[PDB]
């Protein structure tokens, strides 16, 4: 069949119990997958929406991508009405919600620098793979053991091979995530997402604390307009607003890759470490 998934299993064949819900994110349920024992957990869409080509989009998307940083695919019921997505069972559960109930204490700055580089190493790949998320956020994440960190939700990650207008008439985008461009002009590139990796990147750094804090969404565009951008968070290291600054330039052209943005980290991790802040071979043919 053209309509193949290899991720298709049968709903009996996995025992689901109780839901984890996700607070913004979704129907998120805890699952047992019964032939290995091993707890899961399963997306299904809420109701209202009935917009199943968006959500159902994911299910696909998670088999032609793989990371180590990216939610794994376990499985999917799309040869049944009632829809499901399948994937692991996340230990520390969502990134926003993980921040608003981690041990501070253990979780400080260079950690929540980490976690932002293992997000980094996510999207990176997706621009290898010329997919776009357009919903990156700490919402959207999700955090397992030893702080590891992955990009989830891929409800609004539309597959084009060089398309600017990735919208469909009700523009359903995180404004304070989304790209100056894409707000003026709707249009859309792999740097739109490099916005919202920066707004992220500042999320993650002040504990899950809410990007562009006190100011009025009426304002929110005007302020953007006037190249205005959140400042570097308490305990956020100097290296990394700069990195910001980068996500969060005005023009696309000027603004960076997430290739070039999984080099700043590494680069910035200098602490008893090699500074790899080195380009392609240094020899004699160093191009």
């Amino acid at each position: 069949s053209p309509n193949y998934d290899k991720w298709e299993m049968e709903r009996t064949d996995i025992t689901m119990k109780h839901k984890l819900g996700g607070g913004q994110y979704g129907e998120v349920y805890e699952g047992v997958w019964k032939k290995y024992s091993l707890t899961v957990a399963v997306k299904t869409l809420k109701e209202d929406t009935m917009e199943v080509e968006e959500f159902l989009k994911e299910a696909a998307v998670m088999k032609e991508i793989k990371h180590p940083n990216l939610v794994q695919l376990l499985g999917v019921c799309t040869r049944e009405p009632p829809f499901y997505i399948i994937t692991e069972f996340m230990t520390y559960g969502n990134l926003l919600d993980y921040l608003r109930e981690c041990n501070r204490q253990e979780v400080n700055a260079v950690v929540l620098l980490y976690m932002a580089t293992q997000i980094s190493s996510a999207m990176e790949y997706l621009e290898k793979k010329n997919f776009i998320h357009r919903d990156l956020a700490a919402r959207n994440c999700l955090v397992g053991e030893n702080h590891l960190v992955k990009v989830a939700d891929f409800g609004l990650s539309r597959l084009m091979t060089g398309d600017t207008y990735t919208a469909h008439a009700g523009a359903k985008f995180p404004i304070k995530w989304t790209a100056p461009e894409s707000l003026a002009y709707n249009k859309f590139s792999i740097k739109s997402d490099v916005w919202a990796f920066g707004v992220l990147l500042w999320e993650i750094a002040t504990y899950g604390m809410s990007p562009y804090p006190g100011i009025d969404l009426s304002q929110v565009y005007e302020l953007l307009e006037k190249d205005y951008r959140m400042e570097r968070p308490e305990g956020c290291p100097e290296k990394v607003y700069e990195l910001m600054r980068a996500c969060w330039q005005w023009n696309p052209s000027d603004r960076p890759s997430f290739a070039e943005i999984h080099q700043a980290f590494e680069t910035m991790f200098q602490e008893s470490s090699i500074s790899d802040e080195v380009e392609k071979e240094l020899g004699k043919q160093g191009v």
